[PDB]
């Protein structure tokens, strides 16, 4: 009776959020399995001259609002319940930021630190031509995801290129390219620059200046690092902590961001900084900081952990670092935190920005690129926030309102669905 499922808990955040509105009930069953599910078999040619088989799927959930958008996972611990999980997952992000998109994911079972140079191509080459029939550059966009980059992801496109015989804008049917092959500006820093507005905006709901307060970034990889980058040299954030796996730091008068990185590679981690206070990662989290933003890994503010939090803003980089039994402890107290799905938006936001382009064929510069996902994130957060003060329901509760009823006159308009 110890059964933790990734999909059964997609379900039920759905039921959840069924409660606090108006949604008829055949349409409500017509959201609880994806439209269409592939499951193919990848064949390889290793380099000891033998064929392995590898099992990868393909999951569309909703193509109401129009094509489909998801990331392509290679890890072990893949199964059909966690792929279907994240696909119903996706048509709630790409819902709420007032895309045309539905949802979707993709994977492989497969170990990618175990495969040579010469057989990630032979791997990434075989999956285009298994799922041919059901991608492209109008129905389904894939993404770089976990343990993916950029470099898989071109080899991906020319091998779609060579069955589509290249009638048709073949640069649009995959997202997160290389920069010489008709890629975007600006996706370096996507999901940090993307963060950084919304806790730009939400000190004006509170009505707070951000010239001189203090903040925190647990983590730092690619997006721990540029999000305190950005925070001195746009905002004024006098940072004051950070830290990694290992361990972490402190400063009362404040940390150059590009300082700590070069010791950081010197030496292993951000462990022993000269004028530094090596503490741990728990007492980060308990510090005296004005707005708090973690990136580090899923569950770190627990039940126990949860009234010690002195802040005024918790932006959830990371994919839900709050949980359900500490989502209502934090409204009490007063504290304002963005949902997960909404702070994190920015990763999917440039990637429309890139599939704009690889359609037109006209590319913008680095000076378009943040206006425009300026006034998306500044946009997305005052129609969730609107709403959480009109029903006095929780913030993370009030986004799935506002994606769910994005998705449901979709439904609706295009005749799926009566009642």
């Amino acid at each position: 009776m110890v059964e933790i499922d990734p999909f059964e808990m997609a379900v039920k955040q759905l039921e959840r959020a069924a409660q606090y509105m108006d949604i008829s009930e055949e349409a409500l069953e017509w959201l609880k399995k994806p439209m269409r599910i592939v499951e193919v078999s990848v064949p390889i040619e290793m380099d000891d001259g033998s064929v392995k088989v590898f099992t990868g799927f393909r999951v569309q959930h909703n193509w109401a609002r129009g094509p489909t958008k998801g990331g392509i996972r290679w890890h072990p611990a893949e199964t059909l319940s966690t792929v279907k999980a994240l696909a119903t997952w996706m048509t709630w992000k790409v819902a709420v930021v007032d895309l045309p998109y539905g949802g979707g994911k993709g994977g492989i079972i497969v170990n990618p630190k175990e495969l040579s140079e010469r057989e990630q191509e032979r791997l990434a080459r075989a999956y285009i031509r298994a799922v041919y029939d059901v991608i492209g550059p109008w129905t389904d966009i894939p993404a770089p995801d976990v343990y993916t980059n950029p470099k898989i992801m071109g080899w991906m496109m020319d091998e779609y290129e060579t069955i589509m015989r290249r009638k048709g804008p073949a640069f649009g049917v995959i997202t997160g390219k290389p920069l010489s092959i008709g890629g975007s500006l600006g996706r370096g820093t996507a999901t940090a620059q993307g963060a950084i507005f919304t806790i730009r905006e939400a000190a004006k709901a509170l009505g707070i200046d951000l010239k001189g307060k203090k903040i925190a970034v647990q983590g730092y990889g690619n997006a721990g690092y540029y999000t305190a980058k950005l925070a001195k040299e746009q905002l004024g954030m006098t940072v004051v902590a950070v830290s990694d796996s290992r361990g972490g730091i402190y400063n009362p008068d404040g940390l150059d961001p590009d300082e700590v990185l070069k010791w950081k590679r010197e030496h292993g981690s951000v462990k022993d900084f000269p004028g530094a206070t090596n503490i741990t990662n728990e007492e980060l989290l308990e510090l005296e900081v004005d707005v708090l933003a973690p990136a580090a890994i899923e569950e770190v503010i627990t039940e126990k952990n949860a009234d010690n939090i002195k802040a005024k803003i918790v932006a959830e980089v990371a994919n839900g670092p709050v949980t359900p039994e500490a989502d209502d402890i934090l409204r009490e107290k007063g504290i304002l935190q963005i949902p997960d799905f909404l702070c994190n938006a920015g990763g999917v936001t440039v990637s429309y920005f890139e599939w704009v382009q690889n359609i037109n064929g006209y590319y913008w510069t680095e000076e378009e690129v943040r206006e425009k996902l300026d006034k998306k994130m500044t946009k997305a957060f005052w129609e969730v926030y609107n709403t959480h003060k009109d029903k006095n329901i929780h913030m993370r509760d009030a986004a799935y309102v506002v994606a769910v009823s994005r998705v449901y006159q979709a439904m609706k308009d295009r005749g799926w669905v009566k009642k």
